[PDB]
């Protein structure tokens, strides 16, 4: 459909297996708005777990089998009916093929079976798009879901710094992090981290950064310092260090959070209290995030789904909140930007995704 594949002209910037990374683009000739969306999909943090991902999730590690087009959906749709927010924007979908939460800066070599180049992929996509119209942009919104949402937090200020150093200080860089705001909390039941899905969130990231040669935003790196940069993968810790405006979308009971917490859904008191405390902790971390949308749902659904318009918090949808955010970056009467549910159990918001 609407978005056409371009493999990176710089073939040194590669997916895990050394195949070229790339991006899907649909231009909107009149528009000075650019949406660059980072795909998600977990990660892998050692040879054995990356080898397994290569066998059964190869599109997340290689471009060799990518289709020449993709259909833009949700926030990437060009139909105003599906995307009330930014339907006329230039649309870019950046496939996630680095398995590194978009943090890596390491090539495949004689010492490395895999390349982890997520941070360099973003930089190279931006560089190559400048010749295709991005040089004329007024706003570059770097968005992403799941691992791509965390990728927004890790990379939005680097994109801003890149554009400034390349001589484009007028492009306003902003971030939209969907489902990438995690807690480094205690698991409901202990597991010994061997697989990526149920590994505790803290140890997963500590192993990953070393394997990927992962990079984090400079101000956050200066706070936590050497050996402790894993802290910067956690939204509530990295967000206060960022300078670009960032809108945070996060379900209060995110399914990936529950997975790494070893929760698998009648609920008895201990698990009831665990889940309720998780939602309260998430809500607490968003108290001082002025642009946020945090519904009280158990979900893995993301902003590129076609029915993303349906969820509301306090009667405001996400496309409306994002429009209000745009207005705020020029409070607004009846145009809120901070929308965090206060009810304490999944689906206490009636507009939660049905499943
Ligand atoms: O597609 C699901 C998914 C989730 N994530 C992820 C990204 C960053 C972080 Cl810091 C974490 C966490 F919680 F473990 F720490 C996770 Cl689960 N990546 N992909
Ligand atoms: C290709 O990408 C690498 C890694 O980001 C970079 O060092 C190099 O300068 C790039 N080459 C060109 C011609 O842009």
């Amino acid at each position: 459909e609407d978005l056409r594949l371009h493999l990176l002209l710089n073939t040194s910037v590669t997916c895990n297996d050394g195949s070229p990374a790339g991006y899907y683009l649909k231009e909107s000739r009149g528009s000075r708005r650019w949406l660059l969306f980072l795909e998600g999909g977990w990660y892998c943090f050692n040879r054995e777990n990356c080898d397994s991902r290569y066998d059964t999730m190869r599109r997340l590690m290689s471009s060799r089998d990518w289709p020449r087009t993709r259909t833009g959906t949700g926030i990437l749709s060009s139909q105003p009916e599906e995307n009330p927010y930014w339907w006329n924007a230039n649309m870019v979908f950046i496939p996630y093929c680095s398995s590194d939460v978009w943090s890596g800066a390491s090539s495949k070599s004689e010492k490395n079976e895999y390349a982890f180049m997520g941070a360099l992929i973003i930089q190279e996509v931006v560089r190559e798009l400048l010749g295709r119209g991005l040089s004329g942009a007024k706003v570059l919104l770097l968005a992403g879901s799941s691992a791509g949402g965390t990728g927004v937090l890790l990379n939005v200020d680097r994109v801003a710094e890149q554009l400034e150093k390349l001589g484009y200080p007028a492009i306003q860089v902003r971030g939209l992090a969907d489902s990438g705001w995690f807690l480094d909390n205690k698991q409901y039941r202990h597991t010994d981290c061997v697989d990526t899905i149920t590994c505790a969130p803290t140890e997963a990231i500590r192993r990953g950064i070393r394997y990927w040669n992962g990079v984090v935003p400079e101000r956050c790196r200066r706070q936590f310092q050497e050996g402790e940069e894993w802290n910067c993968f956690f939204g509530y810790k990295v967000y206060p260090t960022l300078r670009s405006p960032v809108f945070v979308v996060q379900w209060l009971f995110d399914e990936a959070q529950l997975t790494v917490d070893n929760v698998h859904l009648p609920v008895q008191e201990g698990l009831r209290l665990y889940i309720q405390n998780l939602g309260r902790e998430l809500r607490h971390t968003l108290k001082d995030v002025p642009a946020s949308f945090a519904p009280a749902c158990l979900s893995h659904e993301i902003i590129i789904r076609s029915h993303w318009t349906d969820v509301q918090v306090k009667g405001t949808s996400l496309p409306r909140a994002l429009h209000c955010w745009d207005r705020s970056l020029h409070p607004l009467k009846g145009c809120p930007v901070h929308l965090v549910d206060s009810c304490p159990w999944p689906h206490c918001n009636p507009s939660c995704p049905t499943g």
